[PDB]
């Protein structure tokens, strides 16, 4: 047996931890090597795709009240998924040509909105607990996931 508090804190954990990330690799994004690209997108690929379930366990762990914001949250995870590996696997073949701090440039841009979106997460849905104890009473989407995880695997 065990309690339900385990993924109740890894929620406002890796929205906390896949952010430092973002932050440390934008830094060395330009001279991101093709060797340390392919656990680069690896990192994002897990915080992105663990990121959907994860929320998805947020909206009933939280009080109702964020849903709007955390369904659009899912859908947009997909897309972002694919922009993101896209960019990355782009910069990958577009090192050995000259066209490198390109696809870095216009990647840094969209990959920084995703990391703050991760963080949106739980900073939006705060509102909604913290709503509640300042009251009374304080107390084909996995299709993409899954393809793209075997062409990042081999």
């Amino acid at each position: 047996m065990a309690n339900l508090d385990r993924s109740n804190d890894k929620v406002y954990e890796n929205v906390t931890g896949l952010v430092k990330a973002v932050i440390e690799m934008s830094s060395k994004i330009q001279p991101a090597p093709p060797e340390e690209y392919v656990p680069m997108v690896k990192e994002v690929g897990l915080a992105l795709r663990t990121l959907l379930a994860t929320v998805d366990e947020s909206l009933p762990v939280l009080p109702a009240s964020t849903h709007r914001e955390i369904e659009m949250a899912q859908k947009l995870l997909n897309s972002d998924l694919a922009e993101l590996i896209n960019k990355m696997k782009l910069a990958q073949q577009y090192v050995m040509t000259s066209l490198q701090q390109e696809y870095k440039k216009q990647m840094l841009t969209a990959a920084h909105a995703l990391a703050v979106d991760a963080k949106n997460l739980l900073d939006v849905i705060d509102q909604a607990r913290l709503k509640m104890i300042s009251q009374s009473r304080p107390h084909s989407a996995t299709r993409e996931l899954d393809e793209l995880m075997a062409s990042l695997s081999d």
